[PDB]
């Protein structure tokens, strides 16, 4: 059964916060347990669309690439996440998922039905709105999840042609570079204490990811602010490296971690650093996976990000 039958996709999410400090660093074991249960079809999705989107890329496999659109049309037509969202956990997870569902989308599209088509790209758009909206409200501070909500955005406008969305995309890819500070930081995510290298690493990858998309376009948005973008991924890396930085500028002990997942963005980000060796140790930690970046971060900085029709 190389394509089982889609799972439900409600129009609704409940997750649930889990940190238990102002810094959003410190973890509620039976909060994060409850938010786990809350929004595994939402992680379970995303994981099963990238997964058929790596094997569609490894060719010789269109079926693969179909699966992937089956399930996508699936959710696009029950309406999946645009219903109803202890904080906005649920708006980032919708952020997240519409990530990785319009990621699958833009790796598997030319196989695409014209059906297919219709509802899965009304699907990503409603989306992008839906959460573009959440950023109006200025009480909603743009941190790493503005910066993670522009790859959903972004990979809808480059897979629908929308010049609109991707003028939005690259908004909020420029305000994530203007952010940077001339030492490298992201203030936002240097409030985070000990955990403030995970998230100049979570704040890189979308960032990286967009830029990375823009190729598909024929534009190079790395060279916008050139500079500011490298001092913050050179930040990462030397953190991985010695914290010692990260301790100092944060005030807390950064906790203990590895490059993974996510922090595949290294596997672009080093095709295009003026430093290249300085990301070999991260390079070194992966092969990289996400979901929520479309799957296989090492195999697609060698291949490409959609592969060839």
């Amino acid at each position: 059964n190389d394509c089982p039958a889609p799972p439900p996709g409600s129009p609704d999410i409940r997750a649930i916060g889990y940190y238990t400090d102002a810094a959003r660093s410190v973890i509620d074991p039976r909060l994060k347990t409850q938010n786990d249960a809350a929004v595994k079809p939402l992680n379970a999705f995303a994981a099963h669309v990238a997964k058929f989107a790596d094997a569609y890329a490894k060719g010789a496999d269109e079926a693969a690439g179909r699966c992937a659109l089956t399930w996508l049309d699936a959710w696009a037509r029950s309406g999946a996440m645009l219903g109803r969202m202890n904080n906005d956990q649920s708006d980032y997870m919708r952020q997240w998922t519409h990530g990785a569902a319009a990621m699958a989308y833009l790796r598997t599209q030319a196989l695409a039905s014209e059906q297919q088509r219709t509802d899965i790209e009304t699907w990503l758009k409603r989306l992008s709105a839906a959460n573009l909206a959440y950023w109006d409200n200025p009480k909603h501070k743009r941190n790493n999840h503005y910066y993670w909500t522009g790859v959903g955005i972004m990979a809808t406008a480059v897979a629908t042609r929308d010049d609109t969305l991707l003028n939005t995309a690259q908004g909020i890819y420029r305000a994530g570079i203007d952010a940077i500070e001339p030492d490298g930081r992201l203030p936002m995510e240097m409030a985070r204490k000990r955990l403030a290298l995970h998230y100049h690493d979570y704040a890189t990858a979308p960032l990286v990811l967009m830029a990375e998309m823009a190729r598909l376009q024929g534009e190079d948005w790395y060279t916008y602010r050139q500079g500011a973008l490298e001092r913050l991924a050179a930040r990462v890396a030397d953190g991985y490296r010695d914290p010692s930085w990260f301790n100092t500028q944060s005030g807390a002990v950064q906790e203990t971690a590895t490059p993974k997942a996510s922090s595949g963005w290294v596997e672009f980000y080093r095709l295009r650093s003026p430093d290249p060796m300085r990301f070999d140790a991260m390079h070194a930690a992966g092969p990289f996976q996400d979901p929520r970046m479309g799957g296989n971060l090492t195999l697609m900085a060698q291949e490409g990000i959609v592969p060839l029709p």
